[PDB]
């Protein structure tokens, strides 16, 4: 078959937030297209199954979701099917979704953040407590030291190399 979707370099974490940020506002009926009073936030994570791992979290949903990882030529998908991924946590389903900036990807709804102890430091623990969860391993939590430093002594590998 011609048809393909590339391997990603890593998540498309901020077009998935973005996103998940405008259909969190859209609304419809008398209900109003609202703000979501709750920033949006998506976590990134591994190469589990050989792709990269992730979780977002709205006001409205949980759900972990998985991009094709470096370099890979997978098959062309059909958006709604199933794909079984075998994690620790359970052999689970995982969704084809296709949304705009991010493409085809693979992804499940976990649980709906409902709690009025709900806050956004509870959305972003609980992005990364969903990452555990489902890799039933430890990650790294993403609140780690400023890991930025100025760049010296510049030059490039040469011999070897043209």
């Amino acid at each position: 078959m011609t048809e393909e979707i590339a391997g990603f370099q890593t998540s498309p974490k901020a077009q998935v937030q973005a996103a998940f940020e405008e259909i969190a506002r859209r609304s419809m009926h008398d209900l109003s297209f609202l703000h979501p009073s709750m920033p949006v936030y998506v976590s990134d994570f591994t190469l589990f199954e050989g792709q990269w791992t992730g979780c977002v979290i709205t006001p409205w949903m949980l759900s972990a979701v998985i991009f094709p990882g470096p370099d890979q030529l997978w098959p062309l998908r059909k958006v709604s099917e199933k794909i079984g991924l075998q994690l620790p946590y359970g052999t689970m389903t995982f969704t084809v979704g296709e949304l705009d900036g991010v493409s085809q990807y693979l992804s499940c709804s976990l649980m709906s953040p409902l709690s009025h102890s709900m806050s956004i430091e509870e959305g972003q623990r609980l992005t990364d407590d969903c990452a555990r969860m489902i890799l039933s391993l430890p990650v790294t939590n993403p609140d780690v030291p400023h890991a930025g430093r100025r760049a010296l002594l510049f030059g490039r590998r040469s011999g070897e190399n043209a």
